[PDB]
């Protein structure tokens, strides 16, 4: 199969799992890759960074994730993601010796790579992904494309941006593409996943529908929410400091998101339509649908639901970063790319060495 | 057998990182107070709890390693787990606690009493206990107000002498009648500002580390304690209100001593602090984290001391204890801190012994 096009695998390693994929793809006469198809997708749990970094360990770990794949003897990146961030250098680097030492040991995959990516290599090719599934890369595109990616650790945003010098190189990225030449500004906030956001926000009655941890009740009210979650948005992170004065400068003309707001868009307790929604509508069926529900009434209509009561606290999450963040209007259309088109940032590897 | 002359009970504290039995002695003196408490079995593993799948052939695994070699048996057993698992819903806990529940239930020699997550303010109420019984302040009608400041993982608690007040939560407060003292506290723990949990907030933050050190976002640390500090007051302040919630309070109730467990320990009694009589002042504190971290050349730094896995910390711990205890609880930077010193294997679950229901 890859004797007539070219592969190659991609390892996202997050905090959760990780995620091994296969893409084939040729070539068009500008040299970039076309044609780009996922065929083979495989994760595995728990974490790589949860696991001890030895060679027993390691070599289990990836002959579970490796071991059934169909395709050999082609290329692969190892790219850990916000899991691996939270560890200190010298605990990392344990991790990539042993991993070193394993892909010696066996000639069935060629390592390229294998490190742990910053948020903003992250936003990137989140970037990447979402226009090549738009096929607005192609064209010379006269419209201007935002992405937001709501991750579980970190938060991604990226938008076209011409280069500015007072602003860091960590936060810009040139590339040319298509024979087109691409400016965009690139941002991670580590630790304002909802993962680790929610964190923060366990013993809040306002965030709940619900026993909290301290025994205290819930008592939701998504605005209420909606102000303690934009304390460390604002007071601690300072996204608004940073992302307003340029998005007010660069201003964007189609929002796409992904990640967990895709979750929790398409479940049973929201409706909307044409896979987009607005936040001014977004807070109010949090606000309604869960936040002033009896957590006793809405638990026994959907058990077997593990993630719905956290609805009220992720609602009034994505507003605060969405509007009171990043400054983007409450009736601003926001797209969002639906879950089983399998869209991720892996893909954006492929565009981009 | 031991535990036939005297009374014996496990303590398992099951945090985040690894769950930790401790098996107990004691004797009863004339108020049916435990005294003479002592250690006898002590065993860590790894990893915590609510990490691990949720079904039998991984809980059995985990149990039989933590309890399979103990040489006590036949003895009560309370199972506590505390920070780790108040971060799952309680749906996901429960699972947890069915399959324990079942595995005990499928033997004979440990007989459980209680399986359950504590809530941060009971740990508070025996942080408390533990370190006045290791004080032995308990027995005596205290004159003086004990204050205990418990730094941990995922959560942090504070706990000082409180007279009943009914515009506070009664969540928040504790009346215990112990050695025939009647004993009243406020308790309280903050969710998500321990220093695990903390530290995932301020990881590209410069002012935070060593000069030089290596940022994930690939930015270069420039260390300075006090915007390091100022940093962490946010999350305090602005976030979790610590300021407006604990200064009242400790101004109408004013602590004569501090004490310090958990991390502060371990920070205050490595190689690169220097403190006397194991106490400390926030103002040193701070001064010592700057110079001879913050401001300090990491790659130097690091050459000198490998090994030391914890060391790329100090300038953000030092500037966050500073925070928390200054900004948030309102003490004064010279007044006297004492830390137990690492050494004397103080903990918590030693107040288990001493209250029950
Ligand atoms: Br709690
Ligand atoms: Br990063
Ligand atoms: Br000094």
């Amino acid at each position: 199969p890859c004797e007539k096009h070219s592969c190659i695998a991609v390892i996202d390693a997050g905090s959760t799992g990780s995620r091994l994929h296969i893409y084939s793809y040729d070539t068009d006469d500008t040299n970039t890759p076309i044609h780009i198809e996922e065929i083979w997708n495989k994760k595995i749990k728990p974490g790589f960074a949860s696991i001890q970094p030895n060679s027993v360990t390691i070599d289990a770990y990836l002959t579970m994730l490796l071991a059934d794949a169909p395709i050999h003897n082609i290329p692969v990146y190892f790219y850990a993601t916000a899991g691996m961030r939270l560890l200190p250098q010298s605990q990392q680097k344990k991790y990539y010796d042993e991993l070193d030492y394993w892909f010696r040991q066996q000639s069935q995959w060629q390592l390229v790579e294998a490190k742990t990516i910053t948020g903003n290599d992250e936003a990137l090719f989140d970037w990447l992904a979402v226009n090549y599934k738009l096929d607005t890369l192609k064209s010379v595109q006269n419209k201007s494309v935002g992405v937001m990616d709501m991750g579980g650790a970190s938060v991604q945003i990226v938008f076209p941006m011409p280069k500015n010098a007072e602003i860091s190189k960590h936060n810009q990225v040139e590339l040319n593409i298509y024979g087109q030449n691409i400016n965009l500004y690139v941002h991670s906030f580590l630790g304002l996943g909802q993962t680790e956001m929610s964190h923060q926000f366990l013993n809040s009655p306002s965030c709940f529908a619900y026993p909290l941890p301290d025994g205290e009740s819930g008592q939701g009210n998504a605005p209420s929410c909606k102000e303690e979650v934009t304390s460390l948005m604002n007071s601690v992170h300072k996204v608004n400091q940073q992302i307003q004065p340029l998005l007010a400068l660069n201003p964007v003309n189609e929002w796409y998101s992904i990640g967990g707001i895709s979750n929790l868009a398409s479940s049973q307790l929201f409706h909307f339509e044409n896979s987009e929604l607005t936040n001014q509508s977004l807070l109010q069926q949090g606000d309604n649908q869960i936040c002033h529900q009896q957590w006793d009434i809405l638990n026994g209509q959907y058990p077997d639901d593990e993630y719905l009561y956290q609805y009220c606290l992720l609602s009034s999450y994505y507003y605060a970063l969405m509007v009171d963040g990043y400054g983007i209007n409450p009736n601003q259309t926001i797209h969002y790319i639906p879950p089983e088109q399998n869209l991720d940032w892996t893909i954006g590897v492929v565009l981009h060495r």
